[PDB]
């Protein structure tokens, strides 16, 4: 069962004492904090006989210092790793209402701002014990990765190491300089995923918007649409029945859905902070749902920097969306304002704790104030509710109104199947908008295959296996890196290419730098840099 480490790096119990103890005496300096912890737990002198019975693995201060200076600990991980177990044990323990909590809490304040710095010296990443967000009484533990020439054991997250973009294994900083050459580059990056007119559209839009804002903790969004392909929208059979068969409204509603998201470069990698996925029903569309765009969904991750142009971004998103789909020839664009149901995550697999859900009400608010944002910029001509909408058109029949994928009104028809209408389209005030943007329409962006963006999903399952969670911006950085690796592979499949002004399929291709995508014949007409490829 055997295995090698030429240089591995192993510390002598006087380094690990010298670095480790003044950590430890931080610990007792807190008083009377630590006082209820610099012994054993006496369940005969507290009375609590379910003590150990709860508590399998015991562990206080003076077990600590006496494995600290009878060299007990070989590596510094040894030492946290029972600080931590002392800390989670009085978690575990007691109730947060109480004293004894409530002294951990505040000792593991001091000892996570006191191991930091030590472990870093001794050339590790941090000194924390981490543990996986709760799924469907154990919690799975965090990653972890061994340096190639140091051999020490480091949080993966801390890193942002993945063999699949550095094949060649773990190298840590330090040993790095002592090889003299850089890491290799990331080219699974956020900015290298294939460039579409919509996303350069968005991209360009909000870019444009921050640098006018000069705030220096503002770093380059990039908004890439991963995925967008042909669907059809069935009508349910009792629609069907009342309206397919008379021949008033089609069977089926020919949609394109597109998955596009927004990443912000934050400490020099790239952050997913935002996620969109519309509907787009084209000129060929059958009445009711000709030449419409529809939010089905929308979700985001509280870490972009700076917090304030936050919200700010979002607007230029969305309305960069709604100028691009009416300059496309789209009329009306259409939003279900609907917050998420409790724990339950749109988008993104695992929110911040602190990250906080908007009301019904406010997010009708937050959708209502970019709308006038869009509206004072003469991008949009009106925008109404769905009931007040209704009575301008004069609609009698259900077959007037837009039926999306998965959205409520073709299951509020469909529940009348039992059975009053017209009475529930007011019942949901703010909740339904409808926007108004104003030759048939041509997306001159290719459709992209990529199976994990084609639904909401494929994403959420595959992040909730893998533990890509989205709760701080250590594990987003993360999660970030893991799906732009899994969406660079499941697109890298998909590369066919013909010639931009022959459309012969082409193999070795001139591609112009300046371009978004302009891939001509062997023989060369043009102005910009070409490279051959
Ligand atoms: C079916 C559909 O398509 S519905 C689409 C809507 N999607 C969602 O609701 C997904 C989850 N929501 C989000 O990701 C975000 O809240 C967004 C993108 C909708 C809005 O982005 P933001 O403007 O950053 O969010 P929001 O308006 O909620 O937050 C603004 C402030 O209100 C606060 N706030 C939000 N919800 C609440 C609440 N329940 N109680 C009190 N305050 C709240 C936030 O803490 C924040 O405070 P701060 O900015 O001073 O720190
Ligand atoms: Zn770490
Ligand atoms: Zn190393
Ligand atoms: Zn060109
Ligand atoms: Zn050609």
């Amino acid at each position: 069962m055997g295995s090698s480490q030429p240089r591995k790096k192993i510390f002598k119990p006087e380094e690990l004492r010298q670095a480790l103890m003044p950590t430890l005496e931080a610990l007792y300096r807190q008083d009377p904090e630590s006082l209820p912890f610099r012994q054993p737990v006496d369940p005969q002198l507290l009375g609590i006989p379910d003590y150990f019975d709860i508590v399998k693995n015991p562990m206080d201060l003076s077990t600590i210092k006496r494995k600290l200076d009878t060299g007990q600990y070989q590596e510094p991980w040894q030492y946290v790793d029972d600080v931590w177990l002392m800390f989670n044990n009085a978690w575990l323990y007691n109730r947060k209402t109480s004293r004894v909590y409530k002294f951990c809490s505040k000792l593991a304040e001091v000892f996570e701002q006191e191991i930091d710095p030590v472990m870093q010296s001794l050339g590790y990443c941090c000194g924390r014990k981490y543990e996986f967000s709760p799924q469907t009484d154990t919690l799975d533990p965090e990653p972890f990765v061994d340096c190639k020439e140091c051999g020490r054991k480091m949080h993966q997250i801390c890193v942002l190491h993945y063999d699949i973009i550095w094949p060649s294994g773990f190298v840590c900083d330090n040993c790095l300089k002592k090889t003299g050459r850089p890491r290799k580059e990331n080219k699974f990056s956020a900015k290298r995923l294939q460039t579409t007119r919509l996303g350069n559209h968005l991209e360009d839009r909000v870019n444009k918007f921050l640098r006018r804002q000069n705030h220096p903790e503002a770093g380059e969004v990039f908004v890439r649409v991963v995925a967008s392909s042909d669907k059809t929208v069935e009508v349910k059979p009792g629609m069907k029945s009342r309206f397919v068969d008379s021949g008033e409204m089609s069977e089926s509603f020919p949609y394109r859905t597109k998955a596009l998201f927004a990443f912000e470069e934050i400490d020099g990698v790239d952050v997913c902070f935002f996620g969109m996925h519309v509907q787009e029903y084209g000129s060929d569309c059958p009445p009711p749902n000709t030449r419409r765009v529809y939010i089905s969904y929308l979700d985001s991750i509280h870490f972009f920097r700076p917090r304030c142009l936050r919200t700010a971004v979002y607007h230029e998103i969305l309305i960069g969306y709604l100028e691009y789909v009416k300059k496309l020839g789209y009329v009306t664009g259409h939003i279900w304002a609907c917050p998420p149901s409790e724990g339950d995550d749109y988008i993104f697999h695992c929110h911040p704790p602190d990250q906080k859900i908007p009301k019904p009400k406010r997010l009708q608010e937050w959708f209502k104030k970019m709308l006038d944002k869009a509206f004072a910029e003469r991008i949009i001509n009106d925008y109404k509710d769905i009931f007040k909408q209704a009575n301008e058109d004069r609609l009698t029949s259900a077959k007037e109104l837009p039926y999306f994928e998965g959205d409520f009104w073709p299951n509020v028809l469909e529940e009348s199947i039992k059975e009053k209408l017209y009475a529930t389209m007011e019942k949901h005030k703010e909740v339904f908008f409808v926007i108004h943007l104003h030759p048939p329409i041509v997306d001159p962006d290719p459709l992209l295959s990529c199976d994990l963006m084609d639904g909401r999903d494929a994403f959420l399952t595959l992040a909730r296996d893998k533990h890509w969670e989205f709760s701080s911006l250590r594990r987003s950085k993360w999660s970030t890196l893991c799906m732009l690796v899994e969406l660079h592979t499941q697109g890298q499949d998909r590369f066919v290419y013909t010639c931009n002004e022959c459309k012969h399929h082409v193999e070795t291709r001139w591609h112009c730098t300046v371009c978004e995508d302009y891939d001509l014949c062997i023989n060369c007409s043009h102005t910009h840099k070409m490279v051959k490829w």
